[PDB]
This record gives C-alpha cells, sequence and structure tokens, in this order.
C-alpha cells in the first residue's frame, strides 16, 4: 500500500476519482478486516460514549454516509460522516482536489458537495439499529453538518441538520470552519457563534433523550488569538459538548514543495499537523481541560496521535494519511500509539489526555 498499491492508484487516477473509488471499495467491504485487535489501553469514555479506540475517520472522506460500516471494518474507533448540507448541492467545479505528494499534503476546494439531509437520513435509517449496536459496542457515529451555498439563514441550515440527522448521530458537528464556503468561517465570530450555537443547542435539546446527540464545534487552524478566546468563552457559556480541532488551513506554510501548493482551498496533511496540535493545546488551556477535543490535522503515526492527545485531545481523527498510506495506516497509528503510551508510562489513552499541561 504505502509503497506498492497507493502509488499506482494515486498516479493512475485524479484524486477525486481515486477518492470515489476508495469510498466504493470501502462501502463494499473490499478491504481485509483489520487484524489489529484493540487493546483496553486505547478505550476512551467521552461525549457520553465508549470509544473502543481513539482513532476516527475525519469528516470529508464519507461525505454522504455511504461507507460507515466499511470504515469500522478498517479499524476506526469512530466514524464521522459529512459535511451534509440541507439541500443537495454539487459543490465546486472540477478539478477541486489536488495532491502535494512532496509535502504529504492535499489541497481541496470541494465546496460542500452533498447528497443533502434527506438522502443521508434515509441511508442512516437503513442501518440505524446496526449503528445502535455498534455504538453500544464502543463504535460511535458522528454527523458533521454544513450549510448550503445559497442559504440566507445559516443558523436555520444547521438547525435543520440537527433535527434531521441529530436523531441518528451520537454526536453532531457544527462545521463553521470550511475554507470553501464564502462567509462560513465568520460564523466562528463571538456574536454570530453564540446566536448560532444557542439555536443549535435548543434544537438538540428538543430531541427525545435516546436521540439526543452531543454537539461539537469544528474550528479552523487559522483563528486569531481573539477568535480562540471568544470561541472558548462561548463554548463554556453555552455548555457545548466538545470541539473538533482542526479543519484544513488556508495558510500555506513556508516550505511547501508540491507544484500545486498555490491552488485555492484548504490544506491538509503533514504541513497542517503542528498548527493543529498547537490549536488543540490552546483550546484545551482556554477551556480548562473541561471541554472534550477531537484532534485532527496531519495525523499519520502513533507519535502524531499522542502529541495531540498530550496537547489535550481525547480522540483524534485522520483523513489525508489514508489517502497516502491506505488502510494499513489505521492499525499502524493504533499499534504505535499503544507502544508509545507504554513507553511513556501512561496506563492508557485517558491518562495521557492533556498530559503536557500538567508538566
Ligand atoms: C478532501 C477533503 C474533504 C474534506 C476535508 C478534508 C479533505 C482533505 N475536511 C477536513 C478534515 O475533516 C480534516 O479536518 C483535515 O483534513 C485535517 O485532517 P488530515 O490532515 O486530513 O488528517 C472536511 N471537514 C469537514 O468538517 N467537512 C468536510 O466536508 C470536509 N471535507
Ligand atoms: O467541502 C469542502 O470543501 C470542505 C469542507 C470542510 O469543512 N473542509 C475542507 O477542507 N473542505
Ligand atoms: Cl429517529
Ligand atoms: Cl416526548
Ligand atoms: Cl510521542
Amino acid at each position: 500500500y504505502a509503497e506498492h498499491l497507493m502509488p499506482t492508484l494515486q498516479g493512475l487516477l485524479d484524486p477525486e476519482s481515486a477518492h470515489r473509488l476508495a469510498v466504493r471499495f470501502t462501502s463494499l467491504g473490499l478491504l481485509p478486516r483489520a487484524r489489529f485487535q484493540d487493546s483496553d489501553m486505547l478505550e476512551v469514555r467521552v461525549l457520553g460514549h465508549k470509544f473502543r479506540n481513539p482513532v476516527g475517520i475525519a469528516a470529508g472522506f464519507d461525505k454522504h454516509g455511504e461507507a460507515v460500516d466499511g470504515l469500522y471494518k478498517m479499524g476506526f474507533g469512530f466514524v464521522e460522516i459529512g459535511s451534509v448540507t440541507p439541500k443537495p448541492q454539487e459543490g465546486n467545479p472540477r478539478p477541486r482536489v489536488f495532491r502535494l505528494p512532496e509535502d504529504q499534503a492535499v489541497i481541496n476546494r470541494y465546496g460542500f458537495n452533498s447528497h443533502g439531509l434527506s438522502v443521508v437520513e434515509h441511508r442512516l435509517r437503513a442501518r440505524q439499529q446496526k449503528q445502535a449496536k455498534l455504538t453500544e459496542d464502543g463504535l460511535p457515529l458522528g454527523v458533521n453538518l454544513g450549510k448550503n451555498k445559497t442559504s440566507v439563514d445559516a443558523a436555520e441550515d444547521y438547525a435543520e441538520g440537527v433535527r434531521v440527522l441529530g436523531p441518528l448521530a451520537d454526536y453532531l458537528v457544527v462545521n463553521v470552519s470550511s475554507p470553501n464556503t464564502a462567509g462560513l468561517r465568520s460564523l466562528q465570530g463571538k456574536a454570530e457563534l453564540r446566536r448560532l450555537l444557542t439555536k443549535v443547542l435548543q434544537e438538540r435539546d428538543g430531541l427525545r433523550r435516546v436521540h439526543r446527540p452531543a454537539v461539537l464545534v469544528k474550528i479552523a487552524p487559522d483563528l486569531t488569538s481573539q477568535d480562540k478566546e471568544d470561541i472558548a468563552s462561548v463554548v463554556k457559556e453555552l455548555g457545548i459538548d466538545g470541539l473538533i480541532v482542526t479543519n484544513t488551513t488556508v495558510s500555506r506554510p513556508a516550505g511547501l514543495q508540491g507544484a500545486l501548493r498555490s491552488e485555492t482551498g484548504g490544506l491538509s496533511g503533514k504541513p497542517l499537523r503542528d498548527l493543529s496540535t498547537q490549536t488543540i493545546r490552546e483550546m484545551y488551556a482556554l477551556t480548562q481541560g473541561r471541554v472534550p477535543i477531537i484532534g485532527v490535522g496531519g495525523v499519520s503515526s502513533g507519535q502524531d496521535a499522542l502529541e495531540k492527545i498530550r496537547a489535550g485531545a481525547s480522540l483524534v481523527q485522520l483523513y489525508t494519511a489514508l489517502t497516502f498510506w491506505g488502510p494499513p495506516v489505521v492499525g499502524k497509528v493504533k499499534r504505535e500509539l499503544e507502544a508509545l503510551l507504554k513507553e511513556q508510562g501512561f496506563g492508557g489513552v485517558t491518562d495521557a489526555i492533556g498530559a503536557d499541561h500538567r508538566r
């Protein structure tokens, strides 16, 4: 895979075609069931759920909820689908995703291509009780909500997503951090965020108890210090259940080598890694370690995962590493993380969460 398979599928196909085929293959279960059996050391209890291991698939890989079961088979401890927008929409014109192999990075400007809430609702309903069992067995499901390009009331878009997919999700994500929808990231500002999240939480609280998900906010890696302070304040004021830290970056860190480095879009993978880790670290401090963080950005190894956990993440996610290393990277991250936890004297993941802040 890392050397023998992915280079062929990568070089042979443009990245979007490769992704579509990967989703299809995954959905059909055409991957070996992951051999790595999860150690008890990797179990995490957070967000009202048991997570058999802390390595999830980040939003964007399975935008429309087509490959959830195949992703659990790949070894992910939790699956996040989306972003899902209220109405179907096509996203931006192609090409809209670009590989930067020399940087182990991707730039994407999909623009919330989405089958829409109704289609995803019916897809998740078809496996709703299967998911209930998976969740009880430590394999929760997150649903990441977006807003339509032409929406005239962003908060209502997210409210609709809460109402339609909230009952099918263990947690929901208010994605206010895509770089590829005009104006979306302004919803991270204090006043807009408070109003938006108040409405989202009211809608969530109006769901029946067994259908009431945790609500997390997914934030950018490009926030000012003021933005981060404001988000932390709003999250604590409103009782937001957690943060996902981070989405892709609109920055272009010095040193990128890929020919496509100046394409518009969000940058993911290795050049984002430490920017994301530092955002986790700051958000954990600003929330006094009381707000669960799902850490994401440039995770391709156990060390990458543990750095985010020690910075304050209770769980991590990855996407871009899968595009370069294929399915074996999941077990690799988990095996490496277990080894490092043992080496560094942690009894398990839980003991390592935020450990850097206690040094
Ligand atoms: C092609 C593609 C598409 C998407 C994403 C990424 C990529 C590469 N990401 C962001 C993703 O969830 C994650 O936050 C970043 O990509 C950082 O993680 P990695 O560096 O990829 O492990 C993303 N995030 C989100 O909240 N909703 C989405 O629809 C998408 N779509
Ligand atoms: O659909 C996309 O363009 C997209 C959404 C998002 O939240 N993040 C990202 O990098 N791309
Ligand atoms: Cl329901
Ligand atoms: Cl009722
Ligand atoms: Cl480490």
